[PDB]
């Protein structure tokens, strides 16, 4: 797959469409789209291990972490593959998403096809919060909206 | 992946949860779960090519057909990889799904993870209806409910 897509749904209505593109295997993945119904400010943004929404976003389980590393920010060498940091919502509650990541992939050992994308209640503290929970979930709290990451045309 | 899952939702009353298991690499896939809100009788049941629900079930595109074959039933050599045939609803509108298929896979070029499972308005004619449409879609009509196939625990 060179292209992938995700429909985000949860209460508010928090809702958005996120697009993925990878021109080359072993190339970066571009992530882009729009999310509405958010509180003004930063919201944690992660790929979760399971593409399971049977009981809502809680069924997605933990951050996608195939190398068993600690939680980090996207720029950190010590991170989960799933750690995409934060997106920022404006005064109207709209986040405009524009990310390039070298660790996620749309094929191979780091593939995110069939996993869950989640947008969170609070900001991700990128493992710099000096509680034990910081280097696990980054203290980003509840799951506002989620969807499964599918193969796109 | 040895396990996968799909939540079926639509614009009407049809909803359900479908599970997938594959014990051995290139071995058979078991498909099981329950679908409710159906008219009594047979409903077309297929994997479509794209895991894209941006505009509901129509965004999933055509049947998953990597080998460039004609539409058939699951028991035919001449089929799409995504041709899983029909499920049957009782008088209460519930279909109990139980399928073993050796053409679909949870890895490789037959891999269905990141694609869309669809339950249809009408019965699939399995390429036997003697119109040009029969050997493309099986004349199963509109898409009542769908979802993206995700990696499960
Ligand atoms: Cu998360
Ligand atoms: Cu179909
Ligand atoms: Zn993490
Ligand atoms: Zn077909």
């Amino acid at each position: 797959a060179t292209k992938a897509v995700c429909v985000l749904k949860g209460d508010g209505p928090v809702q958005g469409i996120i697009n993925f593109e990878q021109k080359e295997s072993n190339g970066p993945v571009k992530v882009w789209g729009s999310i509405k119904g958010l509180t003004e400010g930063l919201h944690g943004f992660h790929v979760h291990e399971f593409g399971d929404n049977t009981a809502g976003c809680t069924s997605a389980g933990p951050h996608f972490n195939p190398l068993s590393r600690k939680h980090g920010g996207p720029k950190d060498e010590e991170r989960h593959v799933g750690d995409l940091g934060n997106v920022t919502a404006d005064k109207d509650g709209v986040a405009d998403v524009s990310i390039e990541d070298s660790v996620i992939s749309l094929s191979g050992d780091h593939c995110i096809i069939g996993r869950t994308l989640v947008v969170h209640e609070k900001a991700d503290d990128l493992g710099k919060g000096g509680n034990e929970e910081s280097t696990k979930t980054g203290n980003a709290g509840s799951r506002l909206a989620c969807g499964v990451i599918g193969i796109a045309q």
